[PDB]
Parts: C-alpha cells; sequence; structure tokens
C-alpha cells in the first residue's frame, strides 16, 4: 500500500539525488574545459558526457512511473518526483539529442571565435567582440566606424549560423512536445510555475513603457544635437549603433553627451579604479568583501584556485562571456570572466558573485532543489548588490568618486544614467523571448524570419539597424544568449524583481524611508547590513525548494511580483524627465522602420 511505499520513496529519492549531483558534476566539468578551451577534442568530450546523462535521465524519468508519487502526503516528495519528471532535451531519441548537441556547440563556438578587420587596417583582422570591437562600440563617436563593426559582427555571428539555428528550432520543438508542451515557449515558462506569467509581464512592462518612451525621445534628441539631422531623424526609430552597445540593451556608454544636466557631476568610475591600479582580483575581493559585510558566506578556497578572472594570453579559442559555475559538489564554485578595470565591469562582477552566492545558499539542499526559486531570482541577487555599489553614496565610500555635491541636478544625472541601464533593458529583454516564442510556437515562416527579428525591436525598443538588412542576413544569433540557447526572461523578470528586493532591503537596512528626504531610495548602501543579508539567506537557502511566491514571502512578506518599486525607485526622474520633454518640445514616440526589406 501507499503508507509503506511513501517511506521507501523518500530513500529512493535521497540516493537518487545524490547521484544526479554525482553525474552532473561529470557533465559541467567536461562543459567547464570545453569553455575554457574551445577544440574539437573538448568539445567531443563534452557533447559525449551529456549524451551519456541524457540516457540515465531518460531511465530516471521511466523510473517514476512505478512510484505513485502524485499520490503520496508529502508536498515535498511529490514536488521532487515532479521535477524528475522534467526530462528536457533529455526526451530525444540518442541520434536527436546528439544532433542537437552538435547544433549547440557549433552555433556557441562560432559566436566565440567570430574575429573582424580593423577598420583603419585591414591587414589586422585578428579583433574579438571582448574586447577589441566592444571598446569601439563603447567609446567611438565617428559613426561610420560604427556601422562598419556593427555589420561586420552581426553578418559574423549572427547571419553565419542561420542553417545551425534553423536546425535548433526544429529540435527544440521536437523535445517539447516529447515534453507534452505546445513549443520551447511553454517549456521555458514552465520554469515560472504560473499559467498566468505571460499576462502579468504584459501588464507590468504597460505600466513602465511609457517611461520608456520618455527616455527614447530625449535621447533621440541629445543625439540629433551630436550627429546632426543626416545621421539622426526627429521622427524615426534610432539608429542602433549609436548607443554604446552592440545590442542597444544598455545606453549607458553613451551618457556623457545625453545626460540631462552636462555641467553637473556624472558618475563614472572607471579613470579613479584605474589610477588606484584595481585589478580583476581586487574587483572580486571588494565583491566577496560586500557579500561577508552583509553576514552572508565567504568565497570558499576553491573559487580563488579555480576561476578565472582574466582574459588568457596564449592563442586559444574560450567563450569570454562572462559567467558563474556550480559544480554540485561542495564549495566547488567558479567564474569565468574576462575582466577589465571599468565601472561596468565591476557591476559584472557583482552580477555573477550573486550567482556564486545562490549556488553556495542551496548546496545543503537535495539535488533537483538546487537551482533558483525561479530563474529571474537568480538573476536579481548581484544586481540588488549592483545597485548599491552604483550610489554616490558607496562609491565615496570606496575612495573611487571625489569631490561630489549631491544636489538636485547631480541626482537627475545619477537616476538618468541608471535608466539607460535598467529602464531601456526592459524593452530589449522582453523582445528577445518574444521573437524566439514566435519561431518556436511557429507563428512565423522560415522566408519571414529576419524581418520579424528587427520588427519587435522597431515595435517595442524603437531601434534599428544602421544599415538596410534583409532575408539575406539572420541578426538575432549575433546575441550570445540566442546563438548560446539560453533563455531570456529571466532577465525581465529580474530587472522588475531587483527593485522588489532592493526597495526592502533598504528599508530593513535603515536605509530608506519614504517620507525622509535625507534617506532617498537611490541612494540606499546595504553594505554591511546583517537585517539584509538575513532576508537574503531566508530566501537563497530555500532554492528551488517551494514556489517562488513563498521564497519572495520568506524575504519580505510578499508574493506578487510587481512593478510597483522600479516604479517608485524612478519617480523623481519620471516627474523631471516628462517636465523637460515638454519644455524642449520633444517629439515622443517613432514611424515603422524602413530597415528591413521583405
Ligand atoms: C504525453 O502524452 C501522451 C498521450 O498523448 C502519453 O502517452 C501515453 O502514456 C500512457 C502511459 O501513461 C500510455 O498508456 C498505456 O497504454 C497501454 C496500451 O496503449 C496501446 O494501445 C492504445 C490503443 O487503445 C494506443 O493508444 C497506444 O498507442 C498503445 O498502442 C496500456 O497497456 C497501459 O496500461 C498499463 O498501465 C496502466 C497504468 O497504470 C498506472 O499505474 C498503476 C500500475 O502500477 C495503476 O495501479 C494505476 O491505476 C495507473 O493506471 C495500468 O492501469 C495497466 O494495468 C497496464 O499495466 C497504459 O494505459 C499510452 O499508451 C501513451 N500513449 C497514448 C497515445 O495514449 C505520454 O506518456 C505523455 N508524455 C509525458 C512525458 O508525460
Ligand atoms: C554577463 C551575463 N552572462 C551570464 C550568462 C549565463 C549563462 C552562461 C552560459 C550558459 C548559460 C547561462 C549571466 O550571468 O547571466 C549576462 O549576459 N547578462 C545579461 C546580458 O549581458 O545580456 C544582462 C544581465 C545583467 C548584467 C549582466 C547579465
Ligand atoms: C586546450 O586543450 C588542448 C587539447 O584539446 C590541451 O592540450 C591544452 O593544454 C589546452 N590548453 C590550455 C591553455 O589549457
Ligand atoms: C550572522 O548569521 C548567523 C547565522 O547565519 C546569525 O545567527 C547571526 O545572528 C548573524 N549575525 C548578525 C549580526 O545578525
Ligand atoms: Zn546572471
Amino acid at each position: 500500500a501507499l503508507v509503506k511505499e511513501e517511506i521507501q520513496a523518500k530513500e529512493y529519492l535521497e540516493n537518487l539525488n545524490k547521484e544526479l549531483a554525482k553525474r552532473t558534476n561529470v557533465e559541467t566539468e567536461a562543459a567547464w574545459a570545453y569553455g575554457s578551451n574551445i577544440t574539437d577534442e573538448n568539445e567531443k568530450k563534452k557533447n559525449e558526457i551529456s549524451a551519456e546523462l541524457a540516457k540515465f535521465m531518460k531511465e530516471v524519468a521511466s523510473d517514476t512511473t512505478k512510484f505513485q508519487w502524485r499520490s503520496y502526503q508529502s508536498e515535498d516528495l511529490k514536488r521532487q518526483f515532479k521535477a524528475l519528471t522534467k526530462l528536457g532535451y533529455a526526451a530525444l531519441p540518442e541520434d536527436d539529442y546528439a544532433e542537437l548537441l552538435d547544433t549547440l556547440s557549433a552555433m556557441e563556438s562560432n559566436f566565440a571565435k567570430v574575429k573582424v578587420c580593423d577598420y583603419k587596417d585591414s591587414t589586422k583582422c585578428d579583433l574579438a567582440l571582448d574586447p577589441e570591437i566592444e571598446e569601439v562600440i563603447s567609446k567611438s563617436r565617428d559613426h561610420e566606424e560604427l556601422a562598419y563593426y556593427w555589420r561586420e559582427f552581426y553578418d559574423k555571428a549572427g547571419t553565419a549560423v542561420r542553417s545551425q539555428f534553423e536546425r535548433y528550432v526544429e529540435l527544440n520543438t521536437k523535445a517539447a512536445k516529447l515534453n507534452n508542451f505546445t513549443s520551447g515557449a511553454e517549456a521555458w515558462l514552465d520554469e515560472y510555475e504560473d499559467d498566468t506569467f505571460e499576462q502579468q509581464l504584459e501588464d507590468i512592462f504597460a505600466d513602465i513603457r511609457p517611461l520608456y518612451q520618455q527616455i527614447h525621445g530625449y535621447v533621440r534628441f541629445r543625439l540629433r544635437k551630436h550627429y546632426g539631422d543626416a545621421v539622426v531623424s526627429e521622427t524615426g526609430p534610432i539608429p542602433m549603433h549609436l548607443l554604446g552597445n552592440m545590442w542597444a540593451q544598455q545606453w549607458s556608454e553613451i551618457a556623457d553627451i545625453v545626460s540631462p544636466f552636462p555641467e553637473k557631476p556624472l558618475v563614472d568610475v572607471s579613470a579613479e579604479m584605474e589610477k588606484q591600479g584595481y585589478t580583476p582580483l581586487k574587483m572580486f575581493q571588494m565583491g566577496d568583501d560586500f557579500f561577508t559585510s552583509m553576514n552572508l558566506t565567504k568565497l570558499p578556497q576553491d573559487f580563488w584556485d579555480k576561476s578565472i578572472i582574466e582574459k588568457p594570453t596564449d592563442g586559444r579559442d574560450l567563450v569570454c562571456h562572462a559567467s558563474a559555475w556550480d559544480f554540485y559538489l561542495t564549495d566547488d564554485v567558479r567564474i569565468k570572466q574576462c575582466t577589465r578595470v571599468t565601472q561596468d565591469q565591476l557591476f559584472t562582477v557583482h552580477h555573477e558573485l550573486g550567482h556564486i552566492q545562490y549556488f553556495l545558499q542551496y548546496q545543503h539542499q537535495p539535488f533537483v532543489y538546487r537551482t533558483g526559486a525561479n530563474p529571474g531570482f537568480h538573476e536579481a541577487v548581484g544586481d540588488v548588490l549592483s545597485l548599491s555599489v552604483s550610489t554616490p553614496k558607496h562609491l565615496e565610500k570606496i575612495g573611487l568618486l571625489k569631490d561630489y555635491v549631491r544636489d538636485d541636478e547631480a541626482r537627475i544625472n545619477q537616476l538618468f544614467l541608471t535608466a539607460l541601464d535598467k529602464i531601456v533593458f526592459l524593452p530589449f529583454a522582453f523582445t528577445m523571448d518574444k521573437y524566439r516564442w514566435s519561431l518556436f510556437r511557429g507563428e512565423v515562416d522560415k522566408a519571414n524570419w529576419n524581418c520579424a527579428f528587427w520588427k519587435l525591436r522597431d515595435e517595442y525598443s524603437g531601434i534599428e539597424p544602421p544599415v538596410v538588412r534583409s532575408e539575406k542576413d539572420f541578426d538575432a544569433p549575433a546575441k550570445y544568449h540566442i546563438s548560446a540557447d539560453v533563455e531570456y526572461l529571466r532577465y525581465l523578470v529580474s530587472f522588475i524583481i531587483q527593485f522588489q528586493f532592493y526597495k526592502s532591503a533598504c528599508i530593513k537596512a535603515g536605509q530608506y524611508d519614504p517620507d525622509n528626504v535625507e534617506l532617498p531610495l537611490d541612494n540606499c548602501d546595504i553594505y554591511g547590513s546583517a537585517a539584509a543579508g538575513a532576508a537574503f539567506h531566508n530566501m537563497l537557502s530555500m532554492g528551488a525548494s517551494k514556489p517562488w511566491p513563498d521564497a519572495l514571502e520568506a524575504f519580505n512578506g510578499e508574493r506578487i511580483m510587481s512593478g510597483k518599486a522600479i516604479a517608485e525607485y524612478f519617480e523623481p526622474l519620471r516627474v523631471w524627465l516628462e517636465a523637460e520633454n515638454i519644455k524642449n518640445n520633444v517629439h515622443i514616440g517613432w514611424t515603422t522602420s524602413n530597415k528591413c526589406v521583405s
């Protein structure tokens, strides 16, 4: 009967979890070796271990049907068994799984090996995205130079893998249906355990959208004064190569030319970092210090011994795109980052260390629970710290910001600077998955795949390519996450919920009072707050043991994803910016782009 079986099932799960952790450790090591050192030998090794683990998962999924798990009394045991039914790609027949793995590594390695020629010297053709091309995109204000690097990169990282991407969509769809989801869109959405999740995001996005339109309008106005009306039109989408980022996902690199008050200070601490002799090691030690100051977990010795925190100086190929790794043992956690000494990189260091902290907080959990409450939670942790490290308050403490007077106009500059990252990112993040959902669901014919991409980038972000594109190009995979098959909705969710976490953490730290002008949300520093740390410990140690609303409740008593906190943060900017656009008769909104020929 069921009473004896449930007792046996508990013993089965305890053993199986340990076995899965150990088998996944082996797969992860292989994936790490390939990511740090791209070779045909390492690819073969990585993909063969994965096929072996997939085969074992099939046996596991099959074995769950032998247990009457849906009949059990324990919610915890049922939740664990349910986790074990979720095969994903491992549901594919042996040969199809092997083909998908070959397709995925072909795309990620193509991206990682992209090299372009120097604009000024066609002899020098060893310029990688990280750091060479990104340096030019972020620093150059020569629109024809920017356009050149845009075209070269997108042609190599995007168009070159069209056929591979098509096969990936086919196999992703096949895998989803084998798991009885309609498509890979629904498979991705299952991670959020909420049948109204899409609508919830539409609703939140609609509330923030008008603020984005105002920022867009003002930035376009300021770019016209810089580049002139031949380069930037008043009424059209912004030419994306002028926004200081290869994908126009963040605009903070052009802050010096679009800032509300150019005679008042704009925080940019890169020069001081360099002056004070900062290194990648110091940046990571500072990040570690922040976490420990909050009474959270110190980085283990394995992290320092095994991480790769600087780009290797031999001729080898690797994935430089920053990442954090869990090896599912004890204290074996690693970062791989091609760290540069800049302000934005300091934020990225904290982002990645947020992942590491999460890994450490839930490593005592059974294997199936050793992941985020939802994917957005994992992305939010580090960004919460980054919000406080970016404050004038904190940057002055660590001696990176000198002779700073925090008047109303400096405050507006800082809010605007933050918005150029945080608000600008929202429509970007939404479109990355909206696009892939539409392909996964079979809503766009293959003949229209590229213009379907640029249509969304137009509709939501109001940006366009610097040159005319067509269905002869394929631009989506020029973004890492698209080439590497990493779901993007996590970042949209993160950018919303991180303000929920930040606001609550700041109240707990005594750093925010809505009725005290001395304690504004935009100058909150949670450094050294054990009270904020405690809330994180309560939430992060849970892992995926409970549905995400219970994890949020453990942090601050709330159970709902809400746009209230992000709106509250930027409210002073909104009021000012609305008035400023009216003062300057700034055109808001945009005409449909002519940059993608059907
Ligand atoms: C995605 O959805 C799929 C459905 O679209 C689903 O596929 C179905 O899975 C079922 C297994 O859960 C499977 O059901 C079995 O069918 C066998 C015969 O099917 C054949 O004939 C049918 C023609 O009429 C065709 O439609 C099929 O294609 C096949 O040719 C049965 O022999 C089998 O039975 C046995 O198992 C049941 C289940 O027992 C359960 O557990 C305990 C036993 O330990 C019971 O006490 C309990 O009550 C419960 O019933 C026993 O009752 C029985 O005695 C037999 O031992 C079973 O019904 C079905 O064939 C399959 N396909 C289709 C088209 O329906 C996928 O599994 C889903 N995938 C995922 C990942 O979720
Ligand atoms: C740098 C970071 N990269 C990693 C990608 C994660 C990953 C890496 C490899 C395989 C699967 C997932 C991350 O930590 O999420 C990243 O791409 N982004 C996103 C991005 O740059 O697109 C925005 C997020 C806010 C700050 C940086 C974060
Ligand atoms: C990269 O891998 C090759 C074999 O594929 C190995 O011989 C070499 O040591 C690795 N290089 C580095 C720098 O680790
Ligand atoms: C630090 O954390 C421990 C347990 O994680 C807790 O017992 C202790 O009270 C914390 N320190 C402070 C000052 O709250
Ligand atoms: Zn992340």
